[PDB]
């Protein structure tokens, strides 16, 4: 119902109003949905997980998140204190090694997994993927998305913190697919984050706190902070019968809170991802 002094991120997108530190949600939680966060993997024994999470594939020496932003982004998606979808199952997708830096062609192969792993799991729900990564413009980065997408995944991509158009950006710029921007506490867009026309939605995204390896937690900021908002928003909506997960984002789109971010260029959207809860 409510979580008291929740982290900031997770009271946005519960109201209308910045400065509030409770989240309000639905008792769903995203139960019945399934996330897949695309990253460094993670940290399953994590307690804040309680067994939710699980690494179903890795394209590296190891399955562990030696690097801790796969975790972070899995804890903001449905960490029971740190996540949107306090109640999702959480798939970890190793793209990215414990430098966080993999590969296009590995990222491409992560998001084909995901796109037929999903039909070996029961997420009776609906399927997300919380793509907390980018590079440079990729067509076929931008085409596996979209195949991502197009498969029945709700696919969330981050803006890119380059503070520039996420035209430039894969999967950022695939237009079928979520490409979320960073916001901060105050209603403020964050300063690293990109912008654009191609961007469908904003994420509380700067100093953010989520779970971390080693079993700590641990405060980041970055567009690919904010997409896993969105994912787990989107994770919540499809468990509610809001929303498909085709049609999430552009769900998440016309219930968002409009108008209330600053510093928002001309051409992108003001809109800010929101739950609507109503208790």
């Amino acid at each position: 119902a409510a979580q008291t002094n929740a982290p900031w991120g997770l009271a946005r997108i519960s109201s209308t109003s910045p400065g509030t530190s409770t989240y309000y949600y639905d008792e769903s939680a995203g139960q019945g949905s399934c996330v897949y966060v695309i990253d460094t993997g993670i940290e399953a024994s994590h307690p804040e997980f309680e067994g939710r999470a699980q690494m179903v594939k890795t394209y590296y020496y190891s399955s562990r998140d030696g690097n801790g932003h796969g975790t972070h982004c899995a804890g903001t998606v449905g960490s029971r204190t740190y996540g949107v979808a306090k109640k999702t199952q959480l798939f970890g997708v190793k793209v990215l090694d414990d430098n966080g830096s993999g590969q296009y062609s590995t990222i491409i192969a992560g998001m084909d997994f995901v796109a037929s792993d999903k039909n070996n799991r029961n997420c009776p729900k609906g399927v997300v993927a919380s793509l907390s990564l980018g590079g440079g413009y990729s067509s076929s980065v931008n085409s596996a998305a979209a195949r991502l997408q197009s498969s029945g995944v709700m696919v969330a991509v981050a803006a890119g913190n380059n503070n520039a158009d996420a035209r430039n950006y894969s999967p950022a710029s695939e237009p079928s697919v979520c490409t979320v921007g960073a916001s901060d506490r105050y209603d403020r867009r964050s300063s690293f984050s990109n912008y654009g026309s191609v961007l469908d939605i904003f994420g509380p995204g700067t100093s953010i706190l989520s779970t971390w390896i080693g079993g700590s937690t641990r405060s980041i900021s970055g567009t690919s902070m904010a997409t896993p908002h969105v994912a787990g928003l989107a994770a919540y909506l499809m468990t509610l019968g809001k929303t498909t997960a085709a049609s999430a984002c552009r769900y998440i789109a016309d219930t968002a809170n409009k108008g209330d971010l600053s510093n928002i260029p001309f051409g992108t959207v003001n809109l800010l991802a929101y739950n609507n809860y109503q208790a």
